[PDB]
C-alpha cells in the first residue's frame, strides 16, 4: 500500500477549513507595511507610509538606506546608500565586476569573502547567452529593484526579537527589494564574525553563496535567479505574514486527557507537493533558514529555495528559544527541483496555483520548529528532551484561540531525524501526541520509508483502538526511558520504543 490510515480526502484544508478574515489592520502586536485601504486583488500594494521614515535602532531592521548607514572616510563619516549606489549602477560584462561592485561597500572583508562560486557560474556553467542574460538583464533589474528600496520599503520593519509574540505583513513586492539587497550584500552590521547585536540573528547577506566550489552551488544560484528574473520582469501583488509566536503555558502532558486525533501516513509525496491547504512543517535550525546562504541544501533549504520568500525572515528573524515557532503565511512557490542535498538541482519555473484569501496571501502556511540536534541516540529518550521537542511541536501546532473545525491537517515527517540524528519513530508519536494536544489531525510524509509507514500506523492504530489518551501514552514514554534507556551503559536500549510499547500495553 503507498498510503495508510484516514483517507486525505478527509482531512481538512484552507483555505475552505479556515474562519473568515478579520480586516487586515495594523496594531501594537501587528506591523502591517502597506495600504490596507487600498489592497485590492491584481494590484500592486501601495507602501504606507507615502515617504521613507527611518528607524535605527535597537528595536529594529537597519536599512541599507539609513542616513545612518554611514562608513568611514580615510578620518570623516560618508554615506553609504550613496556608495552602494555608486556601486552597483554600473554596468557589468564579467563576474569580476559584481565582485568588485560588491566590495566597494564591504571593504573589510574584501580578503574574507570568496567569489569563486559565483565567477564559475557566470563563466564556467552558463552557456554565452545565459550569461548575457544575467548581466544584461536579471542583474541590471535587481539592482534597480534593490535601489529603489526607500520608495517600496518606507516603514521601519521590527525585529522579531525574542518573547515577542508579533506579526509582520508586507508585499511580495517589499521583499523583492529586500531580498535584491541580500544578494548584493548591502545589510550593515550583518558581516562580522565578531558582531554583538546580530549575533543572535541568522546570516542574511548572500555572501557565502559566492563561496568555494561545491557543485550545488550552480544550482542554488538558479533556483534564486529564477525567483529574481520573475519578480524584477513583472511585480508580484500578494503578501506574506511573518508571526513569531511564544508559548507562556504548555500541557503537563502526564495529565491529559485529550484522545489521539486522525493519521494518514504515507511514503510517496512531500510536504510541499501533497500538503496543499495544509500546516507546512518546516525542519528548522533554531537560526531559520539553516545555510540556505551558505552550504545548507537538506529539507529547511530546499523549501527556503523553492520559496525564496522565507529568506526575509532571516532579516528580522532572531534565534528560536525553546518555546518559539516561526509561522509564514502567503510565500510563493518560484521553483521545481529534482534530488536532495549534494543530488539537488534546480528543475525548471513554478507557476504557483495556490489561491489567495482576503489579505492577498497565497493558502499556503508553513511553520519552522526547530528539533534538537542529538549526538547521541539515547541523548533524545530523556524525560526533559522528550517534553522539549513536545513543548516545541505543540507551540508550532497551537493557534491560540481558533477552534478545531478551523484547524487544517499539519503536513509533517521525518522532523529532527536527518541531519539532526533523531528517532524516526519517537519523534513521529511526539508530533502525534503535540498535534492531538493542539487538536489538529497528522498527515506525515515518510519520504520513501515504506516500512516507516506501516510501523507508525500501527502503532497508532493500536494506540487508537485502546483509546489512550496523550497522558497514557506519554506515561509510556517515560516507562521506556526509565527500563530501557536511563541506565542503560551501551550505545543502543536493548529494546526498541514501539515493542517495549506493545508488550507495556497488552500485558497490562
Ligand atoms: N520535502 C520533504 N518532504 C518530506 N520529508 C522530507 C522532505 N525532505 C526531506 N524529508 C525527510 O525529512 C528528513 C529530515 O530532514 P532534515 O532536513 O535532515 O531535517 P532535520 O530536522 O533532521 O535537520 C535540521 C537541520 N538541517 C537544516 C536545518 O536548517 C537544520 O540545521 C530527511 O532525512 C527526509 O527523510
Amino acid at each position: 500500500k503507498k498510503w495508510l490510515g484516514t483517507p486525505i480526502e478527509e482531512m481538512r484544508r484552507m483555505p475552505r477549513c479556515g474562519i473568515r478574515l478579520p480586516l487586515l489592520r495594523p496594531s501594537a502586536n501587528h506591523t502591517v507595511t502597506i495600504r490596507v485601504d487600498l489592497l485590492r486583488a491584481g494590484e500592486v500594494p501601495k507602501p504606507f507610509p507615502t515617504h521613507y521614515k527611518d528607524l535605527w535602532d535597537n528595536k529594529h531592521v537597519k536599512m541599507p538606506c539609513s542616513e545612518q548607514n554611514l562608513y568611514p572616510v580615510e578620518r570623516t563619516a560618508g554615506s553609504r546608500w550613496e556608495l552602494i549606489q555608486t556601486a552597483l549602477l554600473n554596468k557589468f560584462t564579467r563576474p569580476q565586476n559584481l565582485k568588485d561592485a560588491i566590495l566597494k561597500y564591504n571593504v573589510a572583508y574584501s580578503k574574507k569573502w570568496d567569489f569563486t562560486a559565483l565567477i564559475d557560474f557566470w563563466d564556467k556553467v552558463l552557456e554565452e547567452a545565459e550569461a548575457q542574460h544575467l548581466y544584461q538583464s536579471i542583474l541590471p533589474d535587481m539592482v534597480k529593484i534593490a535601489l529603489c528600496l526607500p520608495n517600496i520599503c518606507t516603514q521601519p520593519i521590527p525585529l522579531l526579537a525574542a518573547a515577542m509574540n508579533h506579526s509582520i505583513t508586507m508585499s511580495q513586492e517589499q521583499i523583492a527589494s529586500l531580498l535584491a539587497n541580500a544578494f548584493f550584500c548591502t545589510f550593515p552590521r550583518r558581516n562580522a564574525k565578531m558582531k554583538s547585536e546580530y549575533s543572535s540573528y541568522p546570516d542574511i547577506n548572500f555572501n557565502r553563496l559566492f563561496e568555494g566550489r561545491s557543485s550545488r552551488k550552480p544550482e542554488k544560484l538558479k533556483t534564486l535567479f529564477c525567483y529574481f528574473r520573475r519578480v524584477t520582469a513583472a511585480a508580484p501583488t500578494g503578501l506574506v505574514t511573518f508571526t513569531r509566536q511564544s508559548l507562556e503555558d504548555f500541557p503537563e502532558w502526564e495529565r491529559c486527557e485529550k484522545p489521539l486525533t486522525r493519521l494518514h501516513v504515507t511514503y510517496e509525496g512531500t510536504i510541499e507537493e501533497n500538503g496543499q491547504g495544509m500546516l507546512q512543517v518546516d525542519f528548522a535550525n533554531r537560526f531559520v533558514g539553516g545555510g540556505v546562504t551558505s552550504a545548507g541544501l537538506v529539507q529547511e533549504e530546499i523549501r527556503f529555495l523553492i520559496n525564496p520568500e522565507l529568506i526575509i525572515s532571516r532579516l528580522f528573524t532572531e534565534v528560536l528559544d525553546h518555546n518559539e515557532c516561526l509561522i509564514i503565511t502567503g510565500t510563493e512557490q518560484y521553483s521545481e527541483y529534482t534530488g536532495y542535498a549534494e543530488t539537488y538541482r534546480w528543475s525548471r519555473s513554478h507557476e504557483d496555483g495556490s489561491e489567495r484569501d482576503d489579505w492577498q496571501r497565497r493558502c499556503t502556511e508553513i511553520v519552522a520548529i526547530d528539533a534538537l540536534h542529538f549526538r547521541r541516540y539515547l541523548d533524545q529518550f530523556v524525560p526533559e528532551k522528550m517534553r522539549r521537542e513536545l513543548n516545541k511541536a505543540y507551540c508550532g501546532f497551537l493557534r491560540p484561540g481558533v477552534s478545531s473545525e478551523n484547524l487544517s491537517a499539519v503536513a509533517t515527517g521525518n522532523w529532527g531525524c536527518g541531519a539532526f540524528g533523531g528517532d524516526a519513530r519517537l519523534k513521529a508519536l511526539i508530533q502525534i501526541l503535540a498535534a492531538a494536544a493542539a487538536e489538529r489531525d497528522v498527515v506525515y510524509f515518510t519520504f520513501g520509508d515504506s516500512e516507516l509507514m506501516r510501523d507508525i500506523y500501527s502503532m497508532h492504530i493500536f494506540l487508537t483502538e485502546r483509546k489512550l489518551t496523550v497522558g497514557d501514552v506519554y506515561k509510556l514514554l517515560l516507562r521506556y526511558y526509565n527500563e530501557e534507556c536511563r541506565n542503560c551503559s551501551t550505545p543502543g536500549p536493548d529494546i526498541k520504543l514501539y515493542p517495549f510499547i506493545y508488550h507495556a500495553v497488552e500485558s497490562c
